[PDB]
Protein backbone atom coordinates (compact mmCIF):
# COMPACT_ATOMS: atom_id res chain seq x y z
CA UNK A 1 0.00 0.00 0.00
CA UNK A 2 0.95 3.64 -0.44
CA UNK A 3 0.13 7.09 1.17
CA UNK A 4 -2.02 9.32 -1.33
CA UNK A 5 -5.61 11.01 -1.70
CA UNK A 6 -7.37 7.88 -2.46
CA UNK A 7 -6.24 6.02 0.49
CA UNK A 8 -6.82 9.15 2.63
CA UNK A 9 -10.45 8.73 1.71
CA UNK A 10 -10.98 5.52 2.49
CA UNK A 11 -9.35 5.87 5.81
CA UNK A 12 -12.07 9.07 6.07
CA UNK A 13 -14.76 7.05 5.22
CA UNK A 14 -14.19 4.61 7.72
CA UNK A 15 -13.91 6.94 10.59
CA UNK A 16 -17.14 8.51 9.69
CA UNK A 17 -18.83 4.65 8.99
CA UNK A 18 -17.69 4.33 12.75
CA UNK A 19 -18.61 7.32 13.76
CA UNK A 20 -21.99 6.73 12.88
CA UNK A 21 -22.30 2.94 14.14
CA UNK A 22 -21.86 4.57 17.46
CA UNK A 23 -24.39 6.62 16.96
CA UNK A 24 -26.72 4.44 15.78
CA UNK A 25 -25.92 0.74 17.93
CA UNK A 26 -26.12 1.96 21.96
CA UNK A 27 -24.51 -1.80 22.92
CA UNK A 28 -21.11 -2.09 20.43
CA UNK A 29 -19.14 -5.30 20.31
CA UNK A 30 -16.99 -3.32 22.69
CA UNK A 31 -19.42 -2.90 26.04
CA UNK A 32 -20.72 -6.08 24.80
CA UNK A 33 -17.21 -7.69 25.61
CA UNK A 34 -16.41 -5.92 29.10
CA UNK A 35 -20.49 -6.90 29.96
CA UNK A 36 -19.02 -11.07 28.75
CA UNK A 37 -15.34 -10.94 30.76
CA UNK A 38 -16.98 -8.62 33.61
CA UNK A 39 -15.10 -5.41 33.67
CA UNK A 40 -17.39 -3.04 34.13
CA UNK A 41 -23.80 -7.40 36.09
CA UNK A 42 -25.87 -8.94 33.56
CA UNK A 43 -28.65 -11.23 34.88
CA UNK A 44 -28.19 -15.09 34.16
CA UNK A 45 -30.72 -17.02 32.92
CA UNK A 46 -29.47 -20.62 32.75
CA UNK A 47 -32.56 -22.70 33.43
CA UNK A 48 -36.43 -22.08 34.00
CA UNK A 49 -36.20 -20.99 37.57
CA UNK A 50 -33.57 -18.77 36.55
CA UNK A 51 -35.94 -17.39 33.18
CA UNK A 52 -38.87 -16.30 35.91
CA UNK A 53 -36.84 -14.58 38.37
CA UNK A 54 -35.01 -13.00 35.33
CA UNK A 55 -38.12 -11.59 33.56
CA UNK A 56 -38.63 -10.14 36.99
CA UNK A 57 -35.48 -8.54 37.52
CA UNK A 58 -35.18 -7.49 33.94
CA UNK A 59 -36.67 -4.17 33.04
CA UNK A 60 -37.96 -5.43 29.15
CA UNK A 61 -38.98 -2.25 26.88
CA UNK A 62 -41.09 -5.02 25.29
CA UNK A 63 -48.26 -17.84 27.64
CA UNK A 64 -45.53 -20.65 27.38
CA UNK A 65 -41.33 -19.79 27.62
CA UNK A 66 -40.34 -20.71 23.98
CA UNK A 67 -43.25 -18.53 22.87
CA UNK A 68 -42.18 -16.13 25.13
CA UNK A 69 -38.58 -16.25 24.06
CA UNK A 70 -39.50 -16.00 20.31
CA UNK A 71 -41.70 -13.07 21.00
CA UNK A 72 -38.94 -11.50 22.93
CA UNK A 73 -36.30 -11.65 19.97
CA UNK A 74 -39.33 -10.68 17.52
CA UNK A 75 -39.10 -7.65 19.23
CA UNK A 76 -35.13 -6.87 19.20
CA UNK A 77 -35.52 -8.04 15.53
CA UNK A 78 -37.40 -5.14 14.81
CA UNK A 79 -35.67 -2.57 17.27
CA UNK A 80 -32.30 -3.74 15.52
CA UNK A 81 -33.85 -2.93 11.64
CA UNK A 82 -35.03 0.69 13.04
CA UNK A 83 -31.20 1.20 14.34
CA UNK A 84 -29.45 -1.23 10.82
CA UNK A 85 -31.99 1.54 9.00
CA UNK A 86 -30.70 4.72 10.95
CA UNK A 87 -27.45 3.23 9.82
CA UNK A 88 -27.57 2.81 6.70
CA UNK A 89 -28.65 6.20 6.16
CA UNK A 90 -25.22 6.97 7.17
CA UNK A 91 -23.66 5.25 4.11
CA UNK A 92 -22.27 7.97 2.07
CA UNK A 93 -24.69 7.78 -1.28
CA UNK A 94 -26.89 5.37 0.09
CA UNK A 95 -30.24 8.09 0.27
CA UNK A 96 -29.16 9.27 -3.14
CA UNK A 97 -29.99 5.96 -4.40
CA UNK A 98 -33.70 5.42 -5.30
CA UNK A 99 -36.19 4.77 -2.35
CA UNK A 100 -37.17 1.63 -3.46
CA UNK A 101 -33.79 0.00 -3.50
CA UNK A 102 -33.21 1.58 -0.21
CA UNK A 103 -35.84 -1.09 0.92
CA UNK A 104 -34.94 -3.35 -1.25
CA UNK A 105 -31.23 -3.57 0.49
CA UNK A 106 -32.72 -2.98 4.06
CA UNK A 107 -35.43 -5.74 3.24
CA UNK A 108 -32.73 -8.25 2.38
CA UNK A 109 -29.79 -7.68 4.40
CA UNK A 110 -31.11 -6.52 7.90
CA UNK A 111 -31.01 -10.11 8.76
CA UNK A 112 -27.34 -10.17 7.76
CA UNK A 113 -26.61 -7.79 9.65
CA UNK A 114 -28.70 -9.14 12.85
CA UNK A 115 -26.52 -12.48 13.03
CA UNK A 116 -23.35 -10.61 12.22
CA UNK A 117 -23.75 -8.31 15.54
CA UNK A 118 -25.16 -10.79 17.11
CA UNK A 119 -21.97 -12.63 17.70
CA UNK A 120 -20.85 -9.29 19.34
CA UNK A 121 -23.23 -10.56 22.04
CA UNK A 122 -22.04 -13.77 22.20
CA UNK A 123 -19.75 -16.19 24.04
CA UNK A 124 -19.57 -19.86 23.79
CA UNK A 125 -21.55 -20.33 27.10
CA UNK A 126 -24.36 -18.02 26.04
CA UNK A 127 -25.72 -14.47 24.37
CA UNK A 128 -26.34 -10.94 25.81
CA UNK A 129 -30.20 -10.10 25.94
CA UNK A 130 -32.10 -6.78 26.58
CA UNK A 131 -29.41 -4.42 26.27
CA UNK A 132 -26.83 -6.09 28.61
CA UNK A 133 -29.55 -6.46 31.34
CA UNK A 134 -29.68 -10.43 30.71
CA UNK A 135 -27.19 -13.66 29.77
CA UNK A 136 -29.21 -16.38 28.16
CA UNK A 137 -27.34 -19.51 27.93
CA UNK A 138 -26.71 -21.70 25.08
CA UNK A 139 -27.48 -24.91 26.84
CA UNK A 140 -31.12 -23.55 28.32
CA UNK A 141 -31.56 -22.33 24.74
CA UNK A 142 -31.12 -26.11 22.96
CA UNK A 143 -33.15 -27.43 26.10
CA UNK A 144 -36.26 -25.42 24.84
CA UNK A 145 -39.16 -27.54 22.93
CA UNK A 146 -38.56 -28.94 19.49
CA UNK A 147 -38.35 -27.03 17.36
CA UNK A 148 -36.98 -24.24 19.39
CA UNK A 149 -33.93 -25.87 20.34
CA UNK A 150 -32.15 -25.40 17.13
CA UNK A 151 -32.68 -22.21 16.05
CA UNK A 152 -29.82 -20.39 18.47
CA UNK A 153 -27.60 -23.00 17.86
CA UNK A 154 -26.27 -22.36 14.31
CA UNK A 155 -25.92 -18.82 15.48
CA UNK A 156 -23.68 -19.97 18.17
CA UNK A 157 -21.73 -21.89 15.97
CA UNK A 158 -21.30 -19.24 13.39
CA UNK A 159 -20.80 -16.85 16.28
CA UNK A 160 -17.26 -18.62 18.02
CA UNK A 161 -15.83 -18.71 14.40
CA UNK A 162 -16.56 -15.21 13.61
CA UNK A 163 -15.53 -14.36 16.78
CA UNK A 164 -12.18 -15.91 17.06
CA UNK A 165 -11.74 -13.58 14.01
CA UNK A 166 -11.02 -10.98 16.80
CA UNK A 167 -13.28 -8.21 14.76
CA UNK A 168 -13.58 -4.79 17.02
CA UNK A 169 -16.27 -2.15 15.96
CA UNK A 170 -14.11 -0.29 13.36
CA UNK A 171 -13.46 -3.30 11.25
CA UNK A 172 -17.46 -4.31 11.79
CA UNK A 173 -18.60 -0.61 10.42
CA UNK A 174 -17.32 -1.48 7.00
CA UNK A 175 -18.03 -5.11 7.06
CA UNK A 176 -21.68 -4.42 7.83
CA UNK A 177 -22.01 -1.38 5.06
CA UNK A 178 -20.24 -3.90 2.70
CA UNK A 179 -23.23 -6.52 3.45
CA UNK A 180 -26.39 -3.86 3.03
CA UNK A 181 -24.46 -2.87 -0.18
CA UNK A 182 -25.53 -5.79 -2.36
CA UNK A 183 -25.43 -4.98 -5.66
CA UNK A 184 -27.38 -8.87 -6.42
CA UNK A 185 -30.47 -8.30 -3.89
CA UNK A 186 -33.98 -9.19 -6.03
CA UNK A 187 -35.72 -6.34 -8.06
CA UNK A 188 -33.33 -3.86 -7.62
CA UNK A 189 -33.93 -1.49 -10.01
CA UNK A 190 -30.45 0.15 -10.46
CA UNK A 191 -27.64 -1.88 -9.70
CA UNK A 192 -24.51 -0.11 -10.89
CA UNK A 193 -24.86 3.18 -8.40
CA UNK A 194 -25.38 0.14 -5.58
CA UNK A 195 -21.57 -1.95 -6.60
CA UNK A 196 -19.53 1.51 -7.29
CA UNK A 197 -20.79 2.60 -3.78
CA UNK A 198 -19.85 -1.15 -2.35
CA UNK A 199 -16.16 -1.45 -4.63
CA UNK A 200 -15.53 1.38 -2.27
CA UNK A 201 -16.35 0.18 0.80
CA UNK A 202 -14.74 -2.52 0.05
CA UNK A 203 -11.83 -1.02 -0.33
CA UNK A 204 -11.91 0.78 2.57
CA UNK A 205 -12.54 -2.30 4.66
CA UNK A 206 -8.98 -4.40 2.73
CA UNK A 207 -7.40 -1.10 3.51
CA UNK A 208 -8.90 -1.18 7.49
CA UNK A 209 -8.19 -4.47 8.09
CA UNK A 210 -4.64 -4.37 6.45
CA UNK A 211 -4.12 -1.65 9.48
CA UNK A 212 -6.23 -3.37 11.81
CA UNK A 213 -4.99 -6.47 12.03
CA UNK A 214 -0.70 -7.09 11.34
CA UNK A 215 -1.34 -10.48 12.69
CA UNK A 216 -3.08 -11.96 9.85
CA UNK A 217 -3.19 -11.14 5.70
CA UNK A 218 -5.92 -13.84 5.30
CA UNK A 219 -8.37 -11.92 7.35
CA UNK A 220 -10.28 -9.81 3.82
CA UNK A 221 -10.48 -13.01 2.51
CA UNK A 222 -12.04 -15.38 5.23
CA UNK A 223 -14.25 -12.03 5.70
CA UNK A 224 -15.58 -12.10 2.35
CA UNK A 225 -16.23 -15.76 2.83
CA UNK A 226 -18.40 -14.71 6.17
CA UNK A 227 -21.13 -12.97 3.71
CA UNK A 228 -21.80 -16.16 2.07
CA UNK A 229 -22.45 -17.84 5.40
CA UNK A 230 -24.36 -15.12 6.64
CA UNK A 231 -26.68 -15.95 3.20
CA UNK A 232 -26.80 -19.70 4.51
CA UNK A 233 -27.53 -18.60 8.19
CA UNK A 234 -30.81 -16.55 6.93
CA UNK A 235 -31.89 -19.26 4.42
CA UNK A 236 -31.79 -22.14 7.14
CA UNK A 237 -33.25 -19.49 9.64
CA UNK A 238 -36.66 -18.47 7.16
CA UNK A 239 -36.90 -22.29 6.40
CA UNK A 240 -36.77 -23.58 9.83
CA UNK A 241 -39.50 -20.71 10.10
CA UNK A 242 -41.67 -21.99 7.52
CA UNK A 243 -41.48 -25.90 9.31
CA UNK A 244 -42.10 -23.85 12.79
CA UNK A 245 -45.55 -21.76 11.57
CA UNK A 246 -47.26 -25.43 10.78
CA UNK A 247 -47.93 -25.55 14.31
CA UNK A 248 -49.43 -22.26 16.95
CA UNK A 249 -48.58 -18.78 15.31
CA UNK A 250 -47.87 -15.13 15.92
CA UNK A 251 -45.48 -13.40 13.61
CA UNK A 252 -44.55 -9.48 14.02
CA UNK A 253 -45.73 -7.78 10.46
CA UNK A 254 -42.74 -5.82 9.91
CA UNK A 255 -41.03 -9.68 9.59
CA UNK A 256 -43.49 -11.17 8.14
CA UNK A 257 -43.34 -8.52 5.14
CA UNK A 258 -39.27 -9.11 5.45
CA UNK A 259 -39.79 -12.74 4.99
CA UNK A 260 -42.11 -13.30 2.71
CA UNK A 261 -39.62 -12.45 -0.17
CA UNK A 262 -36.92 -14.55 1.91
CA UNK A 263 -39.48 -17.18 1.41
C1 LIG B 1 -32.05 -15.72 22.42
C2 LIG B 1 -32.61 -14.39 22.87
O1 LIG B 1 -33.69 -14.33 23.60
C3 LIG B 1 -34.03 -13.11 23.88
C4 LIG B 1 -35.13 -12.49 24.68
C5 LIG B 1 -36.00 -13.29 25.44
C6 LIG B 1 -37.00 -12.68 26.20
C7 LIG B 1 -37.12 -11.28 26.20
C8 LIG B 1 -36.23 -10.47 25.45
C9 LIG B 1 -35.23 -11.08 24.69
N1 LIG B 1 -33.11 -12.31 23.30
C10 LIG B 1 -32.19 -13.07 22.64
C11 LIG B 1 -31.02 -12.45 21.89
C12 LIG B 1 -31.44 -11.96 20.52
O2 LIG B 1 -31.81 -13.03 19.63
C13 LIG B 1 -32.23 -12.72 18.40
C14 LIG B 1 -32.23 -11.46 17.81
C15 LIG B 1 -32.70 -11.29 16.51
C16 LIG B 1 -33.17 -12.39 15.79
C17 LIG B 1 -33.19 -13.68 16.34
C18 LIG B 1 -33.69 -14.93 15.61
C19 LIG B 1 -34.84 -15.54 16.38
N2 LIG B 1 -34.69 -16.56 17.24
N3 LIG B 1 -35.84 -16.91 17.80
C20 LIG B 1 -35.95 -17.87 18.75
C21 LIG B 1 -37.21 -18.30 19.17
C22 LIG B 1 -37.28 -19.26 20.18
C23 LIG B 1 -36.12 -19.74 20.78
C24 LIG B 1 -34.87 -19.27 20.36
C25 LIG B 1 -34.78 -18.32 19.35
N4 LIG B 1 -36.75 -16.08 17.30
C26 LIG B 1 -36.20 -15.24 16.42
C27 LIG B 1 -37.07 -14.21 15.73
C28 LIG B 1 -37.23 -14.54 14.26
O3 LIG B 1 -37.00 -15.76 13.78
O4 LIG B 1 -37.58 -13.68 13.47
C29 LIG B 1 -32.70 -13.78 17.64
Amino acid sequence: MQLNPESADLRALAKHLYDSYIKSFPLTKAKARAILTGKTSPFVIYDMNSLMMGEDKIKFKHKEVAIRIFQGCQFRSVEAVQEITEYAKSIPGFVNLDLNDQVTLLKYGVHEIIYTMLASLMNKDGVLISEGQGFMTREFLKSLRKPFGDFMEPKFEFAVKFNALELDDSDLAIFIAVIILSGDRPGLLNVKPIEDIQDNLLQALELQLKLNHPESSQLFAKLLQKMTDLRQIVTEHVQLLQVIKKTEMSLHPLLQEIYKDLY
